[PDB]
């Protein structure tokens, strides 16, 4: 086999040039979709904040148009899954990711738009539920779309394609390029054998997304913190210690979310319905939050850059933590269009400033800023109950740029997944697929 | 199906032993990367010395700085040709062929031969990287702690031979993220599944890169500050940078290996014209890290001084012209060092020339040639070694400048994708190929 090797090793990274530059078409479409998914979910955002403001005198009518605005456009979002893809419920990730197994079909033809009009309206409505959901199955449809349209033959290119447009897509949904590609090369491709998926493609397909991304939303950043202060050698410490803290934890709200999509599943029993009335009630909710506490509801990214600023106190960070699990596994669990990631952005940069005013007030000497440990813990619970450190923590460093946190970051981020893993739990999204895959033969 | 169900419920378990054991391949290769990394300084600041004790005789301190480094150099491929000769050139390729199960991996001969083989070139003065000594001894230490405590299965050889070239990236340039993206992205097996595992990877490189914080603290290897940004109409440039490096990637990928051809044949072979011509290339280096010190030498002092642009455009011709010689003179030759390093030198030099010609021929861009020359420094990476993502998060690691990232990215791309499409490949794996073909033939 040393000749094989020499025969592999000088034809090593030579990608089909079809696949290629279908990879940059896949980009592009992926990248203006999920530019339109963010434009859409912005604006019902908006216009249901002015109806509020057509009823501002009445708080318990006020308190109403909320709930009702939510509830119907979540029953919107509920119905358009239950009817005509089921597969689009949930985030999606666990879906690509079984796709990408030959294990789970990629109805493009009904998920591009059930996905799209399904999430627009859970999303829309502010559910806390997160772009990366829709948009990472949205592009990996649109990448198997053009693969069907051009009719590209071979395995390279049904999984290129669908793995460039499933990092195109978590890429448009963070403005983060880099944490894309490394999505697909650490969490989303086959994990227990070889695959033929040309990174070099892969980022062709992300590029173009991204390019496509700033178009439409320059100059703004997702979140803004701003140059935070270093961390000193004897401080690091302090970070494996959270990562420890996110480690036990993160396994714990595997067990819940996992939990409460056995529990919410009796409420309805599988009933299209009371599935949609359900989903109504827990839509209606996040937007009766989402003005009663606003930081109990949405996707949480406009408290991150305040609790890294520490301009929240420790009572409404317990608050802010507390209340948000509840509002993120009752709007992922439910089975709603939406995924789960970006709200673990939340729970880990709250949970992580949580840390850090403990820290501070314990280790003067230390010269702490909190923020710093909001940072630290931001990927954390990606790093623990998702159990994709090296994406997390690449992510926050795209949307934080904070590099002089990259040891507590990484040191945190690892100390989850350690503790994560030696705590008996698995990876979020592989254990939906296998509770997916294994309820496909259940029922047999 | 049931398989996979099977797996997914498994997944992600490295066994206890193989994460502790990662964690102390890091800190030893951590370790023997800093120590590295103090003794290559030391000789330099030695020969320094040395030249002032006779800084006025010019044609006898044009001497002394000649034989300091031949001395050095020949000492360094000595120990190499003599208990080693794996242990030559980058180190990478043959770790890269350890993973394959395709190499030996004699750490016994190649950590001391490496470690001071290295430690007479580079600290000679010599066109070479840190990389290449620190990867190649990571590999064998993560080795040799398999061995002496006999850690069974495919797994454990493979993991902690990683974590350790991992380690070993990571400690050379201060650069955690782009040690573990270069397992992932290249040193791997390339062509089959293998059991490496990620999460172990990383906990070597932490502690890799916490002891090299705990000895270089406060002092980056490169410092060019917070540039300017990349409007969007100004991206068509970064693109064509990178059709530039495209092309001449795989030019510079025959240079190398028809070079170690040519200087063969200057030596047949043998050991004694072997070392000479090491000492008589050891010496020149020597000679320029003197004359021009911009032409010899590692490279990341001139790296800063030209993303600010204040080096001459005639003066980045004469340096990458002169750096395309004694790199490939000093790599080619056989000498222990990596080129990884020196061709960021070579990608930052080209870079800023684009960005110096791209000033003037669009005012309107407003643009600021270094970064043309940040969006440069992984190119040559992404167009001859041909591991982009990695290129481009270890400029990104250590430049600082995330705001050019799409400049970085696209340019890059534009490497590889022009090295493709003009038949050129990964140098470190057209190396490999050599010397196992020459194996079985």
């Amino acid at each position: 086999r040393r000749r094989q090797l020499i025969r592999q090793l000088l034809e090593r990274d030579k990608t089909p040039l079809a696949i290629l530059f279908m990879a940059a078409v896949v980009g592009t479409l992926v990248g203006l979709a999920a530019v339109a998914f963010d434009k859409g979910v912005a604006w019902l955002q908006n216009q249901r904040m002015g109806a509020l403001v057509h009823t501002a005198d009445n708080y318990p009518l006020l308190l109403t148009v909320a709930f009702l605005c939510s509830a119907v456009l979540a029953m919107f979002g509920y119905f358009l899954v239950r009817k005509y893809a089921p597969e689009a419920g949930g985030s999606g990730i666990p879906e690509i990711e079984g796709a990408l197994e030959d294990q789970r079909p990629v109805r493009w033809w009904r998920v591009l738009p059930v996905k799209f009009f399904g999430g627009l309206g859970t999303l829309g409505g502010g559910m806390v539920l997160g772009r990366e959901g829709p948009t990472v199955q949205i592009g990996g449809n649109i990448g198997r779309m053009v693969l069907d349209i051009f009719r590209l033959k071979g395995d390279e290119a049904r999984h290129t394609l669908l793995a460039t447009g499933a990092a195109a897509g978590l890429a448009a949904a963070f403005n983060a390029p880099l944490a894309g590609i490394l999505f697909i090369i650490e969490e989303m491709r086959p994990q227990f054998r070889y695959t033929l998926i040309s990174i070099k493609a892969v980022f062709i397909g992300v590029i173009m997304s991204t390019i496509m991304y700033r178009i439409f939303n320059h100059e703004v950043a997702l979140i803004d913190v701003g140059k935070l202060s270093d961390a000193p050698l004897n401080t690091l410490w302090l970070y494996l210690i959270l990562g420890i803290i996110f480690g036990i934890f993160g396994p714990i709200f595997n067990k819940w979310v996992l939990g409460m999509q056995d529990l919410l599943h009796r409420v309805h029993g599988g009933n299209i319905t009371k599935w949609v009335l359900m989903g109504g009630a827990i839509g209606g909710l996040c937007g009766l939050l989402g003005f009663v506490a606003p930081a109990t509801s949405g996707g949480g990214f406009n408290l991150i850059p305040i609790a890294t600023a520490g301009n929240f106190s420790m009572g409404m960070l317990v608050f802010i933590f507390v209340a948000r699990v509840i509002t993120t596994l009752l709007c992922f669990s439910s089975g709603a269009p939406g995924g789960i990631f970006a709200p673990m952005l939340a729970l880990g940069t709250v949970l992580g400033t949580a840390f850090g005013m403990v820290a501070v007030e314990l280790f003067p000497q230390y010269h702490l800023e909190a923020g710093t440990f909001a940072i630290a813990g931001m990927g954390a619970l990606l790093a623990a109950s998702i159990r994709a450190p090296l994406t997390g923590i690449i992510l926050v460093l795209e949307m934080t740029d904070n590099y002089q946190l990259i040891l507590p970051m990484i040191i945190t981020g690892l100390g989850a997944t350690l503790l994560a893993q030696f705590t008996g739990g698995k990876p979020l999204y592989s254990a939906i697929l296998a509770r997916t895959l294994a309820k496909q033969e259940a029922e047999q």
